[PDB]
DNA sequence: CAGGCCAA
DNA sequence: CAGGCCAA
DNA sequence: CAGGCCAA
DNA sequence: CAGGCCAA
């Protein structure tokens, strides 16, 4: 028989986009020192063991696409980051001839010349580290002396505006010229620290452990055998990064009374549960079924987390386990590795009196070139004949709320607990 | 020497998309008749000779694709017909 | 199109549309309802619907 | 045959739109780099380059 | 670099680059006052064909920038040359050559 | 037809100073650096008596 | 082209 | 044997 | 990867 | 030698 009809199914248009840019980055050699971080509020008091290494932040969105794309792409209900892909190719690093220091003969020709990357070393379960900006002495411009108070999403704004530049209309336009533009180095200021406890004020049973041994996971190399060679190569497949919320179904509330309807879950979760840990082991890990959460499109949406675009700089792209879709779905939990590249300092040829470290070093920056890549798709369902586009309900989407109505959302800048980057509250930009 | 740059030119982002439908339609053997058509205004006055052949609207755009498909396509500037 | 870094889309000025108005103000296009002259579909004021 | 300075260099424009009244265009600059070809000038020496 | 608005030349924000025009389009590029005093006795004569071929030579990068208060002399260098053809053709990159 | 000549601009990039500026931004100090560029050109042309 | 969603 | 004419 | 647009 | 631990 002649099938007149079969079923087509659904129209449904994917749509695959590619983002790329190229960022030269500037590195200093900062030296390996230690630094007291005095005890504030719920944080204790303790040590820091500062590196060269500067962060990569490939890890969000501005990393690889402009604002232009990023208001673009706001107008592509459903989109999904596939994938994002990172090469690190670096330059001749350069070293400083002298160190200035009038007092002492110490300029030479001859250089040491090292290069440390450090892949993943965020999610080690026992060497609590973070990444921090430093402040440096005057007659050592290469020590340490301090932190910053600079934080996290203030360094990733700064890095985009650097990235992409100003508004026409700003004030301040003529400051940073875009590097998208010239393709001009930006110099990187948000450098791996090693943190240990601080025992000084320590009462009852101290833990005297020093500092773990960092640099048995990070590799080094002679810079000078590394001039235009390929030193990161890294993707990354998301396994659930909404950047724009789905197309809203047609709610059956409106045309069933079974809308609120049960149904056996069987033995399978299909509802996520937040893992509650005590590192300081007065409270045992906790799951907890059911975290408060709410739709990202919907008759009762609460889209504060696309609309304060938390994913362009403040907010890592990946955000698995934060998103429940309704259907039965496999949800785990996620993390990007972490980038750090960076130059080990240089000591100056002075010879000091004491077998101990250098205190003094030369002048030493690297020279970065990264190449990134990011794979997004987006649907258009039509579910119905007219009214624009409408998915199924089954491809609805929640997000983590906190009870005050803060959207929960994955970060990767407080150090991992348990190998884990936790989830916190976003904060209103 | 390794080009460190090299003219990739712009991002630009194309998208195609097809609009599918299927229709049966009732079309009446109509007689051949003559009707007569009164002048109108710039109108002369014409004989009319009737056929059976109903039209087939294929050159519009209602024919391949639904109001819901129209509004969402509204959101594409730069949307150019290819090929019906 | 991304011509520029910040803003949106902006296409090249080439890429510019012009359509033919009439004087009055209203769009002129393409019709296939009358009969065709020399040939030739005509092109006629659109009417505000 | 001795060198002569140049002194007369490519320069890309954007709109200002500091006193811009009304609608206005804030696209920064066009990502000229995407439109120019750069080498290593290290490996460039004797080299014909245009 | 910020260019005032001037009669019918609006407000505008320049971005500088180092890469230096190269006026091969202009016949003083080729021929020098004497050739182009006699081609003036030859009426009816057209250009037919201009080649260009640019070879760089080794690129100095100064060793100090001078500034006493920083030891910022290095031995190491990156030294990137730029090419650019035909962007005064591009529809939207608005440019010129500038002194 | 209309006509056009391609443009030609070749230049050395600026050279960042190896100070440690405190921000993260585009170099504000760079080194003096010079292009050396060596330019053969040939020009042909014809005319009719 | 069906059975816990389909655009997997 | 259709799309700026067909008797091209 | 240039010469009357490029996303042809 | 990276992605929910590594000593699996």
């Amino acid at each position: 028989a002649t099938a007149i009809l079969r079923p087509i199914g659904l129209h449904v248009e994917k749509f695959q986009q590619t983002y790329r840019k190229k960022w030269r980055f500037l590195t200093s050699a900062n030296a390996n020192v230690i630094l007291a971080e005095a005890a504030s509020g719920e944080r204790p008091a303790r040590w820091a063991l500062t590196t060269g290494m500067a962060s990569i932040p490939w890890e969000y969105l501005f990393f690889y696409m402009s604002p232009a794309e990023y208001n673009r792409m706001k107008n592509y209900p459903g989109t999904f980051a596939k994938s994002a892909s990172v090469r690190i190719r670096t330059w001749n690093t350069r070293v400083a001839f002298q160190t200035g220091d009038t007092q002492t003969a110490n300029a030479t020709l001859n250089q040491n010349k090292f290069l440390q990357v450090a892949k993943g070393i965020r999610s080690i379960p026992f060497i609590c580290s973070t990444n921090r900006k430093y402040t440096y002495s005057d007659t050592e411009p290469m020590q340490p002396t301090g932190f910053a108070t600079l934080t996290s999403y203030e360094y990733r704004d700064g890095l985009k505006i650097a990235m992409y530049g100003y508004d026409n209309d700003s004030p301040d336009f003529a400051k940073k010229p875009p590097a998208d533009a010239t393709g001009a180095e930006i110099y990187l200021q948000d450098y791996l620290t090693i943190y240990t406890n601080d025992a000084r004020a320590t009462t009852g049973t101290k833990i005297l452990a020093g500092f773990p041994p960092y640099k048995n996971f990070i590799e080094e190399f002679d810079a000078s055998a590394c001039i235009n060679t390929d030193v990161v190569a890294m993707d990354y497949d998301f396994s659930y990064a909404p950047l724009v919320p789905q197309f809203a179904p047609v709610p059956n509330n409106l045309i069933t009374q079974n809308y609120n309807a049960s149904y056996p879950a069987g033995t399978k979760n299909e509802v996520t549960a937040a893992k509650t840990t005590d590192s300081s082991q007065a409270t045992p890990p906790t799951q907890v079924r059911n975290a408060p959460r709410k739709y990202i499109q919907g008759p009762n949406a609460d889209t504060t987390f696309f609309d304060e675009e938390q994913n362009y700089l403040r907010v890592p792209i990946e955000q698995g386990g934060i998103f429940e879709e309704v259907n039965v779905e496999t949800v785990h939990d996620t993390q990007m590795p972490s980038i750090n590249v960076g130059i080990r300092a240089v000591p100056k040829l002075t010879t000091i009196d004491e077998t101990t470290q250098a205190n003094s070093w030369l002048d030493a920056q690297g020279y970065f070139e990264v190449d990134c890549v990011l794979t997004t798709e987006s649907v258009d369902p039509y579910t119905y004949i007219k009214g624009g586009c409408y998915s199924a309900n089954t491809k609805s989407q929640l997000q983590y709320f906190a009870n005050d109505g803060r959207p929960i959302a994955k970060v990767y800048d407080n150090p991992n607990v348990y190998g884990r980057m936790q989830m916190i509250k976003t904060v209103k930009p």
